[PDB]
């Protein structure tokens, strides 16, 4: 019941009870395990207590007033506010915490190491897409900060009805176009081609490039979303170059610095967040690895590949594996040489093995996704292919949600 979990590396052993807390579930059965399914599976009243009480009692907890004269009546306080509004609203204290927790939660993370330092932005007296574009450029802005990343989240107000969703429909605050083309074949980013044509449907006027950094799309309060453009000034960019490859500038390929997760749902007790903006800054694999040798994403290992002259005949010569490790060199060296925050998947993965010994000392576990916390490259010369991890899902907590036009009532 009070599970084991193993370093293979380090022959260290950790208990893990915090799984007890466990409250939702996994899509894995006694008898069949999801753990590399991808996206697994109103709110009335009644529900809503038990589930705000739960909040309230481990903020309380939290703060080392477990049960005193002040948890006992903001549990009364919240109930009256829930018989009478069949709903509640979080003190500015219990928002700031539910957030830092729903990051600490996030199994698939690995930058959690860095969860208690987060920059909360409150944003529920937004009330327009106006605003919304507002919030989300300071937002941008302070994170942002001359490339010394920092860790932020803007959260507009909660759902209600459910048809009064504030919802920022592109999924990443800065992300670059996608444009197929006559011959088929993709310019830009070809993850986003279905939203740049909604974007241009919206009348974006496309600059039919590569890198085309996209407007946002903002829905406020349930209404049709709108468009604005992020002050360009206030997106920044990385050219990557080489330390010894001086062809890599002719390949022309730059990225954004900031990693800003915008479609997904923030749950505080039992509050439901549409839109929560969260940025932190990259691990460089999921630019190097991921972002452009996907093959379904920009898909370069075909080029950088010939520029060094490999053995592109025989797919025994490793010439995707050596082409891949260059541009990852790349990454990095262009964004630390402008002093643009990153993290390395070595030295990231060895502070959330750092991490996960912290939270199974003073918290008694670390749910952890193994399928997302292994680098997507040089695996197992990385310390977290050789830690065994627990799965499980603790709430407060940031969850999925259906892309907004696959739901929206619309005119
Ligand atoms: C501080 C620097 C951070 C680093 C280095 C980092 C690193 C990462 C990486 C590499 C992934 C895998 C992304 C993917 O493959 O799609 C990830 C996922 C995730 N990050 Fe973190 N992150 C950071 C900050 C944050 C913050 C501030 C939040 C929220 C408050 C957050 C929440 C999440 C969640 C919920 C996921 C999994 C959900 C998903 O991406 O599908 N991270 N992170
Ligand atoms: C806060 C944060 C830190 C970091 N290092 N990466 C991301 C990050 C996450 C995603 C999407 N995750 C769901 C995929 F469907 C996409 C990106 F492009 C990111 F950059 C976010
Ligand atoms: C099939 C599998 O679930 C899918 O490829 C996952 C695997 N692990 C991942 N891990 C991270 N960090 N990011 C991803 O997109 C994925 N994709
Ligand atoms: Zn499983």
């Amino acid at each position: 019941r009070f599970l084991k979990v193993k370093n293979w590396e380090t022959d260290v052993v950790l208990t893990d009870t915090l799984h007890l807390k466990s409250t939702l579930e996994t899509g894995c059965t006694e008898h069949i395990c999801m753990g590399s399914i991808m996206l697994p599976s109103v709110a009335t009243k009644d529900q809503l207590f038990p589930l705000a009480k739960e909040f309230l009692d481990q903020y309380y907890s939290s703060i080392k007033r477990f049960g005193s004269k002040a948890h006992m009546d903001r549990l009364e306080e919240v109930n009256k506010e829930i018989e009478s509004t069949s709903t509640y609203q979080l003190k500015d204290t219990e928002l700031i915490y539910g957030a830092k927790h729903a990051w600490r939660n996030a199994s698939r993370c690995v930058g959690r190491i860095q969860w208690s330092k987060l920059q909360v932005f409150d944003a529920r007296d937004c009330t327009t897409a106006h605003g919304m574009f507002n919030y989300i450029c300071n937002h941008v802005k302070y994170a942002t900060n001359k490339g010394n990343l920092r860790s932020a989240i803007t959260i507009f107000p909660q759902r209600t009805d459910g048809k009064h969703d504030f919802r920022v429909w592109n999924s990443q605050l800065i992300r670059y176009a996608g444009y197929k083309q006559p011959d088929g074949s993709t310019l830009g980013d070809p993850a986003n081609v279905q939203f740049t044509e909604i974007c241009i449907q919206q009348g974006w006027k496309a600059p039919r490039g590569r890198f085309d950094v996209l407007p946002l799309l903002l829905q406020a309060n349930g209404n049709d979303p709108e468009l604005f453009q992020i002050p360009p000034e206030l997106v920044l960019e990385v050219p990557i170059r080489h330390p010894k490859f001086d062809w890599f500038k002719d390949l022309g390929l730059k990225w954004y610095g900031l990693p800003a997760v915008s479609n997904m749902l923030l749950e505080i007790g039992g509050l439901e967040f549409s839109a929560c903006p969260f940025s932190g800054w990259y691990m460089g694999t999921e630019i190097g690895v991921r972002d452009y040798c996907d093959n379904s994403r920009y898909n370069i290992l075909e080029e950088v590949a010939k520029k060094m002259d490999l053995d592109m005949r025989k797919t025994s010569s490793l010439w995707k594996d050596q082409a891949l490790v260059e541009i990852n060199i790349a990454v990095l060296y262009s964004f630390q040489s402008d002093k643009v925050t990153i993290v390395d998947h070595h030295s990231a993965t060895e502070s959330f093995i750092k991490h996960m010994e912290n939270e199974y000392r003073c918290r008694g576990g670390c749910p952890a996704d193994w399928v997302w916390i292994v680098p997507p490259m040089s695996g197992s010369i990385t310390p977290v292919f050789h830690q065994e991890m627990l799965n499980y899902r603790l709430t407060p907590s940031f969850e999925y949600q259906p892309d907004p036009w696959n739901t929206h009532v619309w005119k």
